[PDB]
């Protein structure tokens, strides 16, 4: 039973000494302990998932890929197949550890619309990673959940912040992804990345100093998509 | 569930290919466990698993020991610290522990042949190093012992049963001399080792091909420039 400021200490060493499940357990707990994060918490929880989560989902492409190379030995395949599958476990567990915290203490007890923007987004990019890796049936489910949550928190982000700010820019990158890989409609990707990338440079006056660098980075990863998109 | 030994390899491979090294290094523990000698496919697979997942925990190590120097002592930025870094020296003693296991328990007696031995008796003094790195005071004069003694009995196995010109044997010549210089500070007997092992393959260098003497003079190299380099040093 640790305080927070010795859980988030102990979340900042385990970043350093890239150890993220460590990293990834203490911001559960401080998420646990049901209070609104600050920014930074915030900023450690997302960094700690996204590698526990990462690190999975390289894993589970590297092994499907070598599952799509020509193999006749039955065993070997196999093995490949209960690999992948371990992995899928794996990374269900982190996604719905995720979502639990999302869904009982962090979406809930948001009081500022930055906050609700962001845990909404990290909603859209677990269920879409969920998605990824799912059976069928719950495949429409977690795909669709995915989409619901994204759009929630587009609505928001549109009323709520500028044009140039990381989260919404980030939102909108993801939601754009999630439109092109997961629904597989370049007609959706297309339309929303333009409108955040054309939104962002009409208003230019709404960069500040501290996030100049991620907005500007974030605007061009929009672009890149949308010119590798539209040559499809 | 309960996997056969073609199984282990293959999933070994697959953990390699998937940087899950934990995995890697549990399914070649599991091989190892049946008892039986190693193929080296099967060997280099086990070593390197292992490698990864020492390493990983001696990399943090040194990152969370090198924040701890940094900090101010009346914090509790020292407290959270000190017992992070204890948690990976747990961590690192049960890794070490577990490899020390099978090399004593399984690979050591078992192999029937000279550099399979060697091999594992390197290993042997490679993971009581480790452990040294972190042991307290007390602890650390028998664990860098116990290196000792295991490169030592690589390195007499090396001499009864190879050449002066195998890379095998003058590797673990380097390898042990350094030792002396470096863990024991014992310069004079390192200079010793080091020239004994050149010496003995500089009298036998008109036997080895020319296709191939690069694979033995390369190490042969390397032995003098630290003979070189230690007896500069008054």
């Amino acid at each position: 039973t640790m305080d927070k400021s010795e859980l988030v200490q102990k979340a900042k060493l385990a970043e350093q000494a890239e150890r993220y499940d460590d990293m990834a357990a203490a911001m559960k707990a401080v998420t646990e302990q049901g209070h609104e994060l600050s920014n930074e918490e915030r900023n450690l929880l997302s960094v700690a998932y996204k590698n526990v989560v990462g690190a999975r989902r390289s894993s589970w492409r590297v092994i499907s890929s070598i599952e799509q190379k020509t193999e006749r030995n039955e065993k070997k395949q196999q093995m490949g197949k209960e690999y992948r599958e371990k992995i899928e476990a794996e990374l269900q567990d982190i996604c719905n550890d995720v979502l639990e915290l999302l869904d009982k203490y962090l979406i809930p007890n948001a009081t500022q619309p930055e906050s609700k923007v962001f845990y909404l987004k990290m909603k859209g990019d677990y269920f879409r990673y969920l998605s990824e890796v799912a059976s069928g049936d719950n495949k429409q489910t977690t795909v669709s959940n995915s989409q619901q949550a994204y759009q929630e928190a587009f609505e928001i982000s549109k009323k709520e912040m500028q044009p140039t700010h990381p989260i919404r820019l980030g939102l909108a990158l993801n939601f754009s992804v999630f439109y092109y890989e997961i629904l597989n409609s370049p007609e959706k990707a297309c339309s929303l990345a333009k409108t955040a990338f054309d939104e962002a440079i009409a208003e230019l006056d709404t960069l500040n100093e501290e996030s100049y660098k991620d907005s500007t980075l974030i605007m061009q990863l929009l672009r890149d998509n949308l010119t590798l998109w539209t040559s499809e």
